[PDB]
């Protein structure tokens, strides 16, 4: 309700603040390499625009998620 409802929120964001360097980090190396495979192939294909578009979504569940997760952390662990 009240200090059970904090720890939850706290707790999925921090988990959250984690999570880009599964996700995000193989979408610049994996998903950029990938992308570049695809470009020597043909620099107009089809899974070149996935590669491509995970490059941008990956690195921005780096952003976003980092940091309101980091500052959501810091607000109620530390104070």
């Amino acid at each position: 309700m009240e200090n059970l409802n904090m720890d939850l929120l706290y707790m999925a964001a921090a988990v959250m603040m984690g999570l880009p360097a599964i996700g995000a980090a193989i979408g610049i190396g994996i998903l950029g390499g990938k992308f570049l495979e695809g470009a020597a192939r043909q620099p107009d294909l089809i899974p070149l625009l996935r590669t491509q578009f995970f490059i941008v979504m990956g690195l921005v569940d780096a952003i976003a998620m980092i940091a309101v997760g980091l500052g959501l952390y810091v607000m109620f662990a530390v104070a």
